[PDB]
């Protein structure tokens, strides 16, 4: 039923969906690694925030590395091109991780606007929902790619509806909260919610494939979008709120974080 499952690779679209997959397994245990280095300059009212993108990391290299050795396992070069075998490939794991990278990547955000007691559990909890409910109807759309891309609209229909309501949240957040934030830092958080705007959008983007390229190379261009929305919404938008926790944390008076940025 995915678009994948549909066709015979030839020689270099297999080995170029594999080296995506394999070098965003690199990338995101790579970051992973410079953020536990970090999380000694950060503030412990900032720490958190590093550390879930650690977990971000290893949601994301792990289901990164699921995929890939699922890659190669489904597939065998037979008769001049690279053939399904028994086994299937799937993009049906990167939803469920994204039930799981997506609360972390929204509470570390609500986390360096400075959000304290109950507005921040409120605030996180409908995102998470709204977020929750993007995924889960995405899932059910992509359910369909090959058999009725009427549903796979529909259900993108109603995805996307939970993706204006979940992005419209975090900015009246951003906004309003922006004052609180120290360092020259509520300048780049706004540049924080850009990145993940246009980063996010590639992964609708990536789920229309099937109806406007239903061949091969849409396949390839699928694992492409996501490749490159991975790592702008996982990677860098880590590095970017990385940044704004210790530079607050230095403004605040942790030693740690002033002695990390004074070295630069
Ligand atoms: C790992 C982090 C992120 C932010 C991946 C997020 C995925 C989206 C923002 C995708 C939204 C989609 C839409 C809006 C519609 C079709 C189903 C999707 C979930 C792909
Ligand atoms: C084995 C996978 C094949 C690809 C090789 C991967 C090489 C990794 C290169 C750098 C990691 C990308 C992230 C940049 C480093 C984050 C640290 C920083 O610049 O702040
Ligand atoms: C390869 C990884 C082995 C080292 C892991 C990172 C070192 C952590 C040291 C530290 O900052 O406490
Ligand atoms: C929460 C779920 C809310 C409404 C979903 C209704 C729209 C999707 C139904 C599409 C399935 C179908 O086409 O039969
Ligand atoms: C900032 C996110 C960047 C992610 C890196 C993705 C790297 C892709 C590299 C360039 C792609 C051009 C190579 C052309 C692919 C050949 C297609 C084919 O074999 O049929
Ligand atoms: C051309 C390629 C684009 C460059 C790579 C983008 C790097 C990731 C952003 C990570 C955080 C950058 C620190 C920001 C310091 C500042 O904004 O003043
Ligand atoms: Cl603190
Ligand atoms: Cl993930």
């Amino acid at each position: 039923k995915n678009i994948e499952s549909l066709f015979d690779y030839s020689a270099g679209q297999f080995e170029f969906i594999d080296h995506l997959l394999t070098m965003g397994v690199g990338v995101h245990f790579a970051a992973l690694i410079f953020f536990l280095v970090v999380s000694q300059f950060v503030a412990p009212k900032y720490r958190i925030a590093t550390a879930l993108s650690c977990i971000v990391m290893v949601s994301a290299g792990l289901i990164l590395n699921s995929q890939a050795v699922m890659w190669t396992d489904a597939y065998a070069y037979v008769d001049g091109s690279y053939q399904l075998q028994d086994l299937t490939f799937s993009n049906g794991y990167r939803y469920v991780n994204w039930m799981a990278t997506i609360p972390c990547l929204l509470l570390q955000l609500l986390i360096v606007l400075n959000l304290k007691g109950k507005e921040l559990f409120s605030t996180a909890t409908w995102l998470i929902l709204a977020a929750w409910g993007m995924i889960i109807t995405g899932y059910v759309g992509q359910l369909y790619e090959v058999d009725d891309i009427a549903q796979l609209m529909i259900w993108g229909a109603v995805s996307t509806a939970f993706f204006v309501v979940m992005n419209w949240i975090v900015g009246t957040k951003i906004f309003k909260n922006r004052a609180t934030m120290l360092g020259g830092t509520d300048s780049t958080i706004t540049k924080v919610f850009w990145l993940m705007m246009f980063a996010w959008t590639l992964y609708p983007i990536a789920y229309l494939v099937p109806a406007f390229m239903n061949n091969a190379d849409g396949v390839v261009l699928r694992q492409l979008l996501f490749t490159i929305a991975d790592i702008s919404s996982k990677v860098i938008y880590g590095l970017m709120i990385t940044y704004i926790a210790i530079q607050q944390s230095a403004a605040a008076g942790y030693v740690p974080a002033q002695q990390a940025l004074g070295r630069i």
